[PDB]
C-alpha cells in the first residue's frame, strides 16, 4: 500500500525557500524557488539575497536550503521518516560548528503549503571572525559530494545525523563545518522510524547569467542507500 506521504511526491512538486538569518548582527533574508523530483532525487533551486549582499558565503548555507525529496528505493520505503511525516511537516534543527570560527543554528520548518513545499528557516550565527573564513568570504563557490548517516531517534519519534562539510578556502585549505542534526514531527500522527541508513549527495553551484542580485543556482541530488 502506498502513504498519504509517498502520494504527495509522486511527480514534480514546487519548492518555496524562505530564511532570515543574523550572523553576528548582520542581517539578511533569502528566498529560493524551484522543484523536487523525488522519483530521481533530484532538487533544482534558484536563491536570492533580498536584503541585498549575503554576508556568508553561498555554500555556507547549502545544508541548510527538504530531505522530503531523496529518492527512496522500494525496498527501503519503510524507513522514509521524511514523507512520512507529510503533509503536517517536521522541524529540522542544526548546529553547523565552522572549525576555529562560529556556529550557526538552524531551525527549518518542511511542510505543504497547498501544493508547494515549503521550507521556512530562521539561521542565527554567533562567535564568528568579522575577518574569517566566513564574514571575510574566502571559500570557494564549489561543493563536494558526501554520504549522510541516518539513525533513528526513537525517543524523539524522529532522526538524527552528524556528519562534516569541507568547504574549500581560496588558499588551496579547508574550512570544515561540522553539523549536528536532529528532525522531529509536527504533527501527533505516525511516523516512520528508519534503520540505520545513509544518503547520497551531490550539490552543483552556478550562476545565472541574466541575474543582476547576489543569488545562488543549486542543482542537488539525494539517494538513500543501505
Amino acid at each position: 500500500m502506498v502513504s498519504k506521504g509517498e502520494e504527495l511526491f509522486t511527480g514534480v512538486v514546487p519548492i518555496l525557500v524562505e530564511l532570515d538569518g543574523d550572523v553576528n548582527g548582520h542581517k539578511f533574508s533569502v528566498s529560493g524557488e524551484g522543484e523536487g523530483d523525488a522519483t530521481y532525487g533530484k532538487l533544482t533551486l534558484k536563491f536570492i539575497c533580498t536584503t541585498g549582499k549575503l554576508p556568508v558565503p553561498w555554500p555556507t548555507l547549502v545544508t541548510t536550503f527538504v530531505t522530503c525529496f531523496a529518492r527512496y528505493p522500494d525496498h527501503m520505503r519503510q524507513h522514509d521518516f521524511f514523507k512520512s511525516a507529510m503533509p503536517e511537516g517536521y522541524v529540522q534543527e542544526r548546529t553547523i560548528f565552522f572549525k576555529d570560527d562560529g556556529n550557526y543554528k538552524t531551525r527549518a520548518e518542511v511542510k505543504f503549503e497547498g501544493d508547494t513545499l515549503v521550507n521556512r528557516i530562521e539561521l542565527k550565527g554567533i562567535d564568528f571572525k568579522e575577518d574569517g573564513n566566513i564574514l571575510g568570504h574566502k571559500l570557494e563557490y564549489n561543493y563536494n559530494s558526501h554520504n549522510v548517516y541516518i539513525m533513528a531517534d526513537k525517543q524523539k519519534n524522529g532522526i538524527k545525523a552528524n556528519f562534516k562539510i569541507r568547504h574549500n578556502i581560496e588558499d588551496g585549505s579547508v574550512q570544515l563545518a561540522d553539523h549536528y542534526q536532529q528532525n522531529t514531527p509536527i504533527g501527533d500522527g505516525p511516523v516512520l522510524l528508519p534503520d540505520n541508513h545513509y544518503l547520497s549527495y551531490q550539490s552543483a553551484l552556478s550562476k545565472d547569467p541574466n541575474e543582476k542580485r547576489d543569488h545562488m543556482v543549486l542543482l542537488e541530488f539525494v539517494t538513500a542507500a543501505g
